[PDB]
């Protein structure tokens, strides 16, 4: 048979982003709504003269069903950020 994609159940947000040059306190994710902001920011002085930055940022909507609350994020020591986050339940509406 051929090859098929396999399909993802709903719920789930999932995705990488390279940040390796960025320190772990120059980077900053929250959710706003249904979406999930990422931001960056380096400066640097190599004397009082002068001033280098580098800045990112990116906005991603949650796809439907995720729970907005339960959004992770994990900054590898290579500096890849996992950004993830899994269904929301619903509540019961009869005896279980």
């Amino acid at each position: 048979g051929a090859m098929a994609q396999v399909p993802t159940d709903p719920g789930y947000f999932s995705v990488l982003l390279d940040v390796k040059h960025f320190s772990p306190e120059e980077i900053s994710v929250k959710v706003v709504g249904d979406h999930v902001e990422v931001h960056a920011r380096h400066e640097e002085r190599p004397d009082e003269h002068g001033f280098i930055a580098r800045e990112f940022h990116r906005r991603y909507r949650l796809p439907p069903g995720v729970d907005p609350a339960a959004v992770t994020s994990a900054l590898s020591p290579e500096g890849v950020l996992s950004i993830q986050a899994t269904p929301a339940s619903a509540q019961a509406s009869l005896p279980s």
